[PDB]
């Protein structure tokens, strides 16, 4: 319900200064032809370069993540859905741990990721976007809440 471009504009204010972000995309997720060109348009609109790494199985997750880190030097990890592989505990734990140990916040699609170490997720209410924030991690990662959302932010 929060669109990819709305998400990337939020990310721009949550981690200000960010210039490169990494997306891990499940090749078996729905809507690739919609989401993936929207990411490139979001990139041009926001000024943040978006690099997408696609994965089909757990053995692809680790090498693809390292490509994002060494080849592209991304500054955050962004996961847009968790219907399949990214909804598995093994993939979720791997991505959060290796992102965190690289100094990268994780912007995640559900509170399950927050319960495991991700920084921020979001929801759309009648009064607009609301943020859900892992207070412990977000404080350590230097996440900043835009002024409009100060009153629309819940801690896990």
């Amino acid at each position: 319900e929060v669109t990819p471009i709305q998400q990337l504009f939020l990310i721009k204010e949550l981690k200000p200064g960010i210039a490169r972000i990494g997306v891990i995309w499940d090749k078996n997720a729905a809507n690739r032809d919609e989401v993936l060109p929207q990411l490139q348009r979001a990139s041009a609109a926001t000024g943040i370069k978006v690099v997408v790494a696609e994965v089909a199985s757990l053995q692809e997750v680790a090498p693809q993540f390292r490509t994002l880190l060494r080849d592209h030097q991304v500054e955050a990890l962004w996961v847009l859905e968790e219907s399949g592989l990214l909804g598995q505990a093994a993939a979720r734990s791997f991505l959060i741990k290796n992102a965190t140990q690289a100094g990268m916040p994780v912007f995640a699609p559900s509170e399950t990721w927050l319960k495991e170490g991700a920084c921020v997720t979001w929801r759309k209410d009648a009064e607009g976007i609301r943020l859900v924030v892992n207070k412990a991690v977000a404080e350590a990662m230097g996440i900043t809440i835009p002024a409009k959302y100060q009153d629309r932010t819940a801690f896990l």
